[PDB]
């Protein structure tokens, strides 16, 4: 599986889990016809989903479309378990990004008879993750000042600013923490934004991460 | 982080994944009114939900009715990736009891709402583990000839043999396999049989697992 890469070398513990949110983001809930959620929806990819973030991204291939769909990740340095958000501030070893891939059809199969999502999630390749950097807030604010951007093909695809989330970083872990513990070197999908689509062959993405409109980091991919 | 015991001694890998099917015996899916599909029914536990097979279990508690489900399980010794029934049964390092517990209420309300089933899943404690007795070079088919019983505070509550799988341990594992690459050091909870129902505290459990009716492993424990 591993490593995770934090501040470019590699970081000391395994992967664990990455525990994910869904619909973060009340316009990416519109633009799929869900109801905005009033407490998270809560699914986890395991390990052996996770791949490099580019440069290619390998999508299965005779099982209905693939969709990407950009998510701050955030890496767990230290173990949070029914933690408060100044844990869980004290915890972040970093920030990066993550492509939350997803079978969509057989999501919406699954969905439909009210199975497991992990036929849909967590795939082989179903998480490719950025390197990680770490950042030092000044204050517990400047968690709603994080933005990501993807470009599909040379053109605008998904924007989000954590400003939007329905259940901010903090205390979206916070209470991620009082139904699972957290491990150091778990990650966190914090929900994609709106403008969610298809994947095909030859499409190439463009990642940015970025801290009141300072880029953090870059990624380039294309879809194989 | 609960660790993996095979041979009555330390095992060299760390836990990964729990791997789960769903209705794998006709009659579990029958006692509950639940359709058996012609595929498998897959979610996954996380390493951090792992727990020892007793001497305690402990219970989530303000959440409704939390279900005993006895289940053999499997421990992966050797990488499976698209795998067949043969590097199955070579990858296999041994065999032993896991409790699949459940928030049966959650689980209701998530498979209405066709969200993920992690929530009702994958909570801490939700998978107990026995230690694991190893077996090697077994007989082909002695794959249909495990068995297991649950005892609740006595009385029989579960029974069952691998030989009434609708989906057989070996082409089971394989078909996981074409879905997520398994690694040494990942379990695989197998489906358990009829029998399911809630637990108290103060329950106290006695599990059996048995190969060609020779019990193998008795494990014990109270409900916390
Ligand atoms: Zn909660
Ligand atoms: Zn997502
Ligand atoms: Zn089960």
């Amino acid at each position: 599986m591993a490593e995770l890469i934090l501040n470019q070398r590699p970081y000391p513990r395994d992967l664990g889990k990455i525990v994910c949110v869904g619909r973060n983001y009340a316009a990416h809930a519109k633009e799929l016809n869900n109801p905005i959620p009033s407490s998270p929806i809560l699914f986890i990819k395991p390990a052996s989903s996770a791949v490099p973030f580019g440069p290619v991204f390998s999508i299965p291939k005779d099982q209905g479309s693939v969709h990407h769909e950009l998510e701050i990740a955030i890496l767990i340095g230290k173990a949070l378990s029914r933690a408060s958000t100044e844990q869980v501030a004290e915890s972040i070893a970093g920030i990066g990004l993550g492509l939350d891939l997803t079978l969509r059809d057989v999501q919406d199969q699954l969905k439909e008879k009210g199975h497991p999502w992990e036929r849909a999630k967590s795939f082989d390749g179903a998480c490719p993750l950025t390197e990680f950097v770490a950042v030092n807030l000044a204050s517990e604010d400047e968690w709603q000042a994080i933005g990501l951007t993807l470009e599909k093909n040379g053109q605008f695809q998904q924007q989000g600013s954590s400003a939007e989330m329905l259940f901010p970083i903090l205390p979206l872990i916070a209470h991620m923490s009082e139904h699972f513990s957290l491990q150091p070197g778990d990650v966190i999908l914090t929900g994609t934004p709106a403008g969610v689509g298809p994947l095909e062959v030859g499409d190439s993405l463009s990642a940015k991460l970025s801290l009141e409109d300072n880029v953090l980091l870059t990624c380039d991919g294309v879809v194989i």
